[PDB]
């Protein structure tokens, strides 16, 4: 199944990479005894990798491509 990093964006905040988590059960940590996603997970590997990163979506790209480093801080 196409699983990987879990992705929130920089700013933001959406998620760039969850959307099949509906059946792509990657993308819940497996803490204890929860669901059958986290029992999945339960094995003593996170196989949903233990990746959260913040990264950049097409949005805020295009923050970046239209907008020199999108705009500035005040001044
Ligand atoms: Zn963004």
């Amino acid at each position: 199944q196409s699983m990987a990093l879990h992705y929130y964006c920089r700013h933001c905040g959406v998620k760039v990479g969850s959307l099949e988590s509906s059946m792509v059960s990657t993308d819940s940590l497996g803490f204890q005894h929860l669901t059958n996603e986290e029992r999945n997970d339960m094995i003593s590997y996170k196989e949903n990798g233990d990746v959260h990163v913040l990264t950049i979506c097409e949005d805020c790209q295009e923050a970046l491509d239209r907008n020199p480093h999108y705009h500035e801080y005040h001044t």
